[PDB]
């Protein structure tokens, strides 16, 4: 029936069926489409005061709570979802990470190079598709998959 990944789920505000994917956070209203030795992603990361290094180019201290950078992540994800703003340019501007200098692209990676909960993700995701908030000991990311 569902592709791995994907569970059928129900809207609280309007009683319709959505799918939801508990290894990338994804959540959509269309019934989802459905491994490489490698992935192309870029990400957003948005840190916080728990964060391995709670520093980035941004800022020099991160007080930020989880609970705050949550909301910033997800007031990004609406804008991107609306198209009133672009992925590579909100990353440019906001990620915490070293790789905003290049629209937050890390190139491409195998299995068992990045932090685990963004590796599932990343190659999960289909090629084009977004992540909702992925979490790791970095922050937390917005993952979109290149290649
Ligand atoms: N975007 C979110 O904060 C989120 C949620 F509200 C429920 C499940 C997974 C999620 F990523
Ligand atoms: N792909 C990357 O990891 C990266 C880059 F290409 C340029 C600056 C910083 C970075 F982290």
């Amino acid at each position: 029936k569902l592709p791995p990944g994907w569970e059928k789920a129900m809207s609280r505000s309007s009683g319709r069926v959505y799918y939801f994917n508990h290894i990338t956070n994804a959540s959509q209203w269309e019934r989802p489409s459905g491994e490489p030795a490698r992935v192309r992603c870029s990400h957003l990361l948005v840190k916080h005061s728990q964060s391995r290094r709670p520093s980035s180019w941004r800022q020099e201290k991160i007080t930020r709570t989880k609970e705050e950078a949550l909301e910033l992540i997800n007031g990004y994800i609406q804008k991107i979802k609306s198209g009133e703003e672009d992925f590579e340019s909100l990353a440019s501007q906001f990620s915490d990470c070293s790789s905003a200098k290049a629209r937050g692209d890390l190139g491409a990676f195998s299995r068992g190079q990045m932090q685990k909960p963004f590796e599932d993700a990343s190659f999960a995701l289909r090629t084009g598709e977004m992540s909702g908030p992925v979490f790791t000991d970095s922050g937390i990311h917005i993952i979109l998959r290149t290649e």
